[PDB]
């Protein structure tokens, strides 16, 4: 629902998945932020503090930007597939737009 406009995050962040690189649901992040390799996390979820904060450390032990998109919603499963129903996603190799050094 746009009228909360930073609902574009899925816009731009679906420009930039249609050819730049990204990860979708716990384990998938959780391994490749382990991995290091990430530059940006959404979490589309209003997510509690034990499960946040770790992704938030591995967002730390990466050099990842942290994005609550924790609108229960989750308008996000429009640019990766709306199936997971909750919207965990990272941005690594954005070879496309810009978005993970514009949110920096």
């Amino acid at each position: 629902a746009p009228v909360k406009s930073q609902e574009s995050i899925n816009q731009k962040l679906a420009l930039v998945i249609k050819s730049g690189k990204y990860t979708l649901g716990y384990k998938s992040t959780v391994k490749s932020l382990r991995q290091g390799k990430s530059k940006l996390i959404i979490i589309a979820a209003n997510t509690p503090v034990l499960r946040k904060s770790e992704l938030e450390y591995y967002a730390m032990l990466s050099k990842t930007k942290v994005y609550y998109f924790q609108g229960g919603n989750n308008e996000l499963g429009t640019a990766v597939g709306k199936l997971f129903r909750v919207g965990v996603v990272s941005i690594l190799e954005a070879g496309d737009s810009d978005i993970l050094t514009t949110l920096a």
